[PDB]
DNA sequence: CCACGGCGCC
RNA sequence: AAAGGGCGCCGUGG
């Protein structure tokens, strides 16, 4: 069963690596296989050399790994490719040999084997899915190749400024502990939220607003608490301190030991197979759970910087998922915000809190978008009058004249839910699927958590799609200029580019992101360019 | 790791 | 008056 090194052209890879990340593994171990003979490499990096592209299981990991080893090896086929196609809950290697058959151990030869068998498994069950293959070919293993280029070059951090914000906000959240402890007359874990409540509602007797989902107890979320603001002076400091706390411990603490001694930078992992949607995920950091507006937040975004000699460019689709939700649904009043050059959050604001648009400041926004997502998306009757402090037949009445001003909205979840039942699963626009049998469930609960998974996948994962499909159309063309695309997040892409093509390379991305497929309203990209992803942001 | 819950980012 | 989606974190249980 055992052959010589090296494999036919068109064998399955299969690899073992020190560690889970690619960039700062040692690769133990590399093997190949095909027609179910298996060849073991007998020096894993000098046999790197002889493969032409990576195909397999998690075949971008290898690419990442050749990329660090100088070597260009391109991502081809991989099963969980096309397992996440299948179905978007098969995330894992180990999940997936569970699923379909064979089983992910920790050897090279073994995971060579298992990848050739998964690859005719999966590929068979998608014969005649011609949309899921379209995304499997168009989108899916092409993408692979950008992720694997994105994680590999990685992106410098100004690590000088993050030990200075460490040292700062380390004395911050001592100043503010103490300041509570002393407004609240003694110590307590001011990292509990049990303890908070007591102290808040029960000691210093502040009026509660909202309660808790499940257990109805007394809520301290951030929107109970910005609303108490000036109940008493401990509250803005517990906010304070909640924020610094949880920022400081995730973020301006790790990322400086995150930068990688070879490199000199942060090699972010990017996985394309981990959401129920189809949006991309980070770690190390995920990038996600950074705050866009807080003075924190952005203090951290101005800690990723160029190298010396290039520029950044950050590109962000402005409300795509709305315009989506436009595109999809039909509506002509959503579709006429968009046509109008008009922002759909002020306009909603204007309208709900009966005020002109230019009095429409960022909190009242942040409000009205708050309320327009929970709306739009399926919140009830119940947790908006509780949110938002007013009498449930206000909030009920207040959710029919909402649907009443984009009537075909509504019309679409409505078709999306029967057409679901129908089938089994919901599709976005180019034919990703999500399951969702419990459409069928008698349990009310249970159905109806299934309905709101249901018609919110196709709005989601089509703007994920719209951004996957950019991203794929826009790469080579950045190689070209001689730029590179580093990071992805929420909607937002961050590019890098030498000091004398950012403004053409800023150019170029607009227009690709902006055109990449035509819907019924148009696609709008705000970009800009600067020496750090704050400056760039603007 | 799994469950549960509240809370936090988009 | 059963609780928007996605992704996380922590706490509590094991
Ligand atoms: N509470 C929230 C917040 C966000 N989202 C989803 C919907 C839009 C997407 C991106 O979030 P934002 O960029 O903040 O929203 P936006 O519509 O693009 O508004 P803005 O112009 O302020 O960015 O995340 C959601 O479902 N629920
Ligand atoms: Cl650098
Ligand atoms: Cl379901
Ligand atoms: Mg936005
Ligand atoms: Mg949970
Ligand atoms: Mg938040």
């Amino acid at each position: 069963e055992e052959a010589p090194w090296p494999p036919p052209e068109g064998a399955f890879v299969g690899f073992v690596l020190s560690r889970k990340e690619p960039m700062w593994a040692d690769l133990l171990a590399l093997a190949a296989a095909r027609g179910g003979r298996v060849h073991r490499a007998p020096e894993p990096y000098k046999a790197l050399r002889d493969l032409k592209e990576a195909r397999g299981l998690l075949a971008k990991d290898l690419s990442v790994l050749a990329l660090r080893e100088g070597l260009g090896l391109p991502p081809g086929d991989d099963p969980m490719l096309l397992a996440y196609l299948l179905d978007p809950s098969n995330t894992t290697p180990e999940g997936v040999a569970r699923r379909y058959g064979g089983e992910w151990t920790e050897e090279a030869g073994e995971r060579a084997a298992l990848s050739e068998r998964l690859f005719a498994n999966l590929w068979g069950r998608l014969e005649g899915e011609e949309r899921l293959l379209w995304l499997y070919r168009e989108v899916e293993r092409p993408l692979s190749a950008v992720l694997a280029h994105m994680e590999a070059t990685g992106v410098r951090l100004d690590v000088a400024y993050l030990r200075a914000m460490s040292l700062e906000v380390a004395e911050e959240i001592a100043r503010l502990e103490a300041e509570v402890f002393r407004l609240a007359g003694h110590p307590f874990n001011l990292n509990s939220r049990d303890q908070l409540e007591r102290v808040l509602f029960d000691e210093l007797g502040l009026p509660a607003i909202g309660k808790t989902e499940k257990t109805g107890k007394r809520s301290t979320r951030a929107a109970v608490l910005e609303a108490l603001r000036e109940a008493h002076p401990i509250v803005e400091k517990i906010l304070q301190y909640r924020e610094l706390t949880k920022l400081k411990s995730t973020y301006i603490d790790p990322l400086p030991d995150l930068i990688h001694p070879r490199t000199g930078r942060l090699h972010t992992r990017f996985n394309q197979t981990a959401t129920a949607t189809g949006r991309l995920s980070s770690s190390d950091p995920n990038l996600q759970n950074i705050p866009v507006r807080t003075p924190l937040g952005q203090r951290i975004r101005r800690a990723f910087i160029a190298e010396e000699g290039w520029l950044l460019v950050a590109l962000d689709y402005s409300q795509i998922e709305l315009r989506v939700l436009a595109h999809l649904s039909g509506d002509e009043n959503l579709i006429r915000v968009f046509q109008e050059g008009r922002d759909f959050h002020t306009e909603t604001a204007s309208w709900m809190f009966g005020v002109p648009r230019e009095a429409v400041d960022p909190l009242m926004r942040r409000a009205a978008k708050t309320i327009n997502f929970g709306v739009l998306y399926g919140m009830s009757a119940h947790r908006l009058s509780q949110e938002l402090a007013i009498p449930y037949e206000e909030a009920q009445a207040f959710i029919e004249r909402y649907f009443q001003s984009f009537p075909k909205v509504r019309a679409w979840i409505e078709k999306t839910l029967e057409e679901g039942r129908r089938r089994g699963y919901v599709e976005t626009l180019f034919g990703r699927r999500r399951y969702v049998p419990d459409l069928e469930a008698r349990v009310k609960s249970v159905r109806e958590a299934a309905e709101r998974k249901a018609f919110n996948m196709p709005v989601q994962g089509t703007a994920a799609d719209l951004m996957k499909l950019a991203m794929v159309k826009l790469f080579p063309r950045l190689e070209e200029m001689g730029a590179r695309m580093l990071l992805q997040v929420h909607d937002e892409l961050v590019l890098e580019a030498p000091k004398e093509r950012a403004e053409a390379v800023a150019r170029l991305a607009k227009e690709v992101m902006e055109g990449v497929y035509p819907l019924a309203v148009p696609l709008e990209v705000e970009v800009g360019i600067g020496e750090d992803w704050l400056s760039a942001k603007e």
